[PDB]
DNA sequence: GGACTACGGG
DNA sequence: CCCGTTAGTCC
């Protein structure tokens, strides 16, 4: 598998990478490529500046409030929900508005199809999805990693990743995005897995 | 009880 | 890199 290859590739870089992979164990990153783009994008938007626990509670309230079935709400279902009802699920007002925008775009077929997104390079995904209000570099990276299942995404702009890179690379302060990109270059073409390993560091304590 | 913990807005 | 937001956890 690519995970097995990624684990061996990372371990091959140097002793610290080898040790990190051994401490954390096999990669268990589980993306959900079965999700429609509007769903993956809404999930990523919700996660901005929020813990996974908070994001989870919000999406769960969202499903119960807007779905006929407690499944992920459809674009039509989202459109039929007023902003304040969305807001009481725990989205910020601004995210609530952006989620309506995503739904309307999906409903109007203004989002690229799932089929075309699955053919796009990271660069094309960035160009295509960043037009959506509330969706910029980080959100697209998270969509690419946790929905699409892309293997070579380095979300070097992610604050948590920078903090773990600080620890792993033995830095005395928080690295800039561009510094993280340089430091993780040898991890190509499995930078998503590299990022996942760094992200597991707090669980080692 | 809290401190603070990507993105658009003004 | 002016300013404020959503929630839950664990400092």
């Amino acid at each position: 598998s690519d995970y097995k290859r990624a684990e061996k590739h990372l371990s091959s870089i140097d002793n610290k990478w080898s040790s990190l992979v051994k401490k954390v164990g096999p990669c268990t990153l589980t993306p959900h490529p079965e999700h429609a783009p509007y769903e993956g994008i809404i999930r990523a938007i919700t996660s901005q500046k929020l813990s996974d626990a908070a994001t989870n509670s919000i999406i769960n309230k969202f499903c119960t409030q807007c779905s006929d079935n407690d499944e992920f709400p459809t674009p039509k279902q989202i459109m039929e929900t007023d902003v304040e009802t969305l807001h009481e699920c725990g989205f910020s007002k601004l995210k609530s508005q952006e989620i309506h925008i995503v739904a309307e775009a999906a409903l109007n077929k203004q989002i690229p199809s799932k089929s075309e997104i699955e053919k796009m390079s990271e660069e094309e995904l960035m160009e295509s999805l960043s037009k959506i209000k509330g969706v910029k570099r980080w959100t697209i990276e998270m969509y690419s990693i946790f929905t699409l299942g892309r293997l070579d995404i380095m979300p070097a702009d992610d604050s948590t990743l920078k903090n773990e890179a600080k620890e792993f690379f033995g830095l005395s302060s928080k690295p800039q995005t561009e510094e993280v990109e340089k430091l993780t270059k040898p991890c190509k073409p499995y930078r998503t897995i590299a990022a996942w390993y760094l992200w597991q560091i707090p669980k080692l304590h």
